[PDB]
């Protein structure tokens, strides 16, 4: 498949934030749940991610939160 989408600064499954970017997957920026949720099982022994960042687009102002 080719003709769908492009490139967004967030996540490629939200589109919130995203923090990582998937080199196997052409680039394609997802987030710390998105990923964790299904690139944590395939064959990403190989889709070697790197941490990007966006134009701070929707970042956050906070500490380490749980819940
Ligand atoms: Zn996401
Ligand atoms: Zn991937």
């Amino acid at each position: 498949g080719s003709s769908g989408s492009s490139g967004l600064p967030w996540c490629c499954i939200c589109n919130e934030d995203a923090t990582l970017r998937c080199a196997g997957c052409d680039g394609d920026l997802y987030c710390a749940r998105c990923f964790r949720e299904g690139h944590d099982n395939f064959d990403l022994k190989e889709h070697q991610t790197s941490p990007y960042h966006p134009r701070r687009p929707c970042q956050e102002h906070s500490g380490p939160s749980s819940g």
